């Protein structure tokens, strides 16, 4: 992810098939005669996309530029919470399989894995960064406080973040519950805070594995739920 200051990020496509999934996604998703209702409704809860972009000189080299969903914050915290109860694809061979289960052999309990927080605290001036191993040492034990973790600015406890980020969370559980025709798997939710009142964003992320389905998407459901159930215990902290 590259944060340009015009209030973009670009995103390089990973190698493939990751990167020309998400690719075809995100044109699906945006298409310009699209009138599915369903699709028309998910962009709302994505980055804005602005298209496939390389540089002027290396038509190779291919990227998504995308709405940088930190840019209206001064000081944003920031946390990326991978949702579903399954990383790997329903076409993932049985070695793959195993490596996304091993990755985090909690997922399926949980249903979603803290990728990464970057949290700002008034009183030091500075910011707490957690990496991919501090989401996959959560237990069922010690999952609320790792998430209570990113709302605390170091003197409170940021129960209005805390309280909006499920508001928005129900709205994308809301489109989900009225969708059956794409399932996610490895893809992610954004929460950003003002680390400097209630303003937040919350915004699905990382296509690289999403296919067309028949079903409701029951491990993404199933996540959602388990991490407003999460948010919630911790508004009564
Ligand atoms: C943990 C916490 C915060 C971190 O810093 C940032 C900063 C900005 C972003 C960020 O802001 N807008 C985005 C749109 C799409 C994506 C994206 N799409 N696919 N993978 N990432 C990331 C975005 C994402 C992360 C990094 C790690």
């Amino acid at each position: 992810i590259l944060q340009h200051p015009d209030g973009t990020v670009l995103k390089q496509l990973q190698p493939p098939p990751r990167g020309p999934r998400e690719l075809e996604f995100y044109n699906m998703v945006y298409a310009a005669d699209c009138f599915d209702g369903v699709l028309l409704e998910l962009r709302k809860y994505l980055p804005k996309y602005y298209g496939i972009w390389s540089p002027p000189t290396a038509p190779n080299d291919l990227y998504l530029k995308l709405e940088d969903v930190t840019h209206k914050f001064n000081k944003p915290c920031i946390m990326d919470v991978k949702i579903g109860q399954k990383s790997y694809d329903p076409f993932a061979s049985s070695e793959k399989i195993q490596q996304q289960v091993s990755k985090y052999p909690l997922m399926e309990e949980i249903g979603f894995l803290v990728l990464g927080m970057r949290v700002y605290h008034v009183h030091s001036d500075s910011y707490e960064t957690e990496n991919q191993h501090y989401g996959r040492s959560l237990t069922k034990e010690t999952i609320k406080d790792g998430v209570s973790r990113f709302f605390h600015n170091g003197y409170c406890l940021r129960k209005d973040a805390v309280a909006a980020s499920i508001q928005k969370i129900e709205k994308i559980l809301q489109w989900f519950e009225n969708q059956k025709q794409l399932n996610f798997y490895a893809s992610s939710l954004l929460f950003v805070y003002e680390g400097s009142g209630g303003e937040v964003e919350v915004r699905m992320i990382d296509f690289a594995h999403v296919f067309p389905s028949n079903t409701i998407d029951e491990g993404y459901v199933y996540g959602l739920k388990h991490l407003i159930s999460v948010l919630r215990s911790i508004l009564d902290n």
